């Protein structure tokens, strides 16, 4: 079900068919590790958001050829060396819907996002920013404050040390009936083969606002930055059928 795979040797020169831009490698770099072509994600002590002075992580945006605007999954693998301190969470990346803000305490009427976060002790959650001024029925899915977490009980200590963890995040748009969003959008998260699904989401307010891009932006927190200088390795970035 893999549609295409990102060539990391093209990450900083347009990404090939992935149509990559918005790149900020920061202190991170494409390299070889464990016989694989990887990004070594460098997270300085006291790095996290712009509130934190350390440099950590890396970011890029992709609009790959073959991006199905109605439903799509993105997948990657991550290696955490033994001793990595996961702190109280951080971001990997995910799918953005529509246009406008949908991250960093900013919401917009036209935009939304579906992202993977890690958690304490290697937990994983689905982390969603829903659009402003759009009905939801899922409890707690409000476009106020920061993003809304799901599957907290479901992936405790799912990310293991000294192994390639496999992560996937699936996003499927709601339908529309006479331009009215139908509260039937979906999200799923897969970590090392275990899948959890969230249904009944309003991902956007109109049928023109659909899945728009893959946004990668890995960093600690907020609000707690990296406790120490440390690294993780990311590889095998895939775009897959929902
Ligand atoms: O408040 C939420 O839904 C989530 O917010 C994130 O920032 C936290 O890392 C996570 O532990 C929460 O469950």
């Amino acid at each position: 079900n893999v549609i295409s795979t990102l060539d990391l040797n093209l990450l900083t020169k347009g990404g090939g068919s992935w149509n990559v831009d918005g790149v900020n490698m920061k202190k991170s770099a494409v390299t070889t590790f464990d016989g694989k072509r990887v990004v070594k994600a460098v997270y300085d002590k006291n790095s996290g958001t712009s509130a934190n002075p350390g440099v950590g992580g890396f970011s890029f945006s992709a609009v790959p050829d073959g991006l199905n605007k109605n439903a799509i999954t993105f997948a990657w693998e991550v290696f955490y060396p033994k001793g990595f301190d996961f702190a109280r969470g951080g971001k990997h990346g995910g799918t953005f819907i529509g246009h406008g803000a949908a991250s960093g305490y900013q919401h917009s009427k036209t935009g939304a996002s579906n992202r993977i976060m890690w958690q304490e002790k290697g937990g994983v959650i689905d982390y969603i920013y829903p659009p402003s001024d759009l009905k939801q029925k899922i409890p707690g899915l409000d476009p106020e404050g920061h993003g809304i977490g799901f599957f907290q009980d479901d992936f405790k200590n799912a990310l293991k040390y000294d192994v390639w963890n496999r992560i996937e995040i699936g996003t499927k748009m709601n339908t529309f009936k006479n331009g009215i969003p139908q509260l039937d959008g979906e999200s799923y998260v897969i970590v090392n083969g275990k899948k959890e699904v969230l249904k009944r989401i309003n991902w956007s307010r109109s049928p023109d606002l659909l899945i728009s891009r893959f946004d990668w932006n890995t960093f600690f927190g907020g609000p707690l930055p990296s406790p120490k200088n440390q690294v993780a390795y990311f590889t095998n970035f895939q775009m897959k059928k929902y």
